[PDB]
């Protein structure tokens, strides 16, 4: 299980969803970036997975 690297856009939360063979959600992890510049972060712990997808959400007020 090598690290997987992700670029988190400025002022955002990146949500990574791991999926299995039947398109089922295994788990989710997330990474915040409060900075005004993009930032790379690695995920080193994760379950066995078939694929992942990512989503970006804003850290602005709700
Ligand atoms: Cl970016
Ligand atoms: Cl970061
Ligand atoms: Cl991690």
């Amino acid at each position: 299980k090598k690290p997987i690297a992700f670029k988190v856009p400025p002022n955002s939360k990146l949500k990574v969803t791991f999926f299995g063979p039947y398109n089922e959600v295994i788990t989710n992890v997330s990474i915040i970036n409060q900075l005004s510049t993009p930032k790379c972060q690695t995920i080193t712990r994760y379950p066995n997975y078939t694929k992942y997808e990512t989503e970006v959400r804003s850290l602005s007020s709700c």
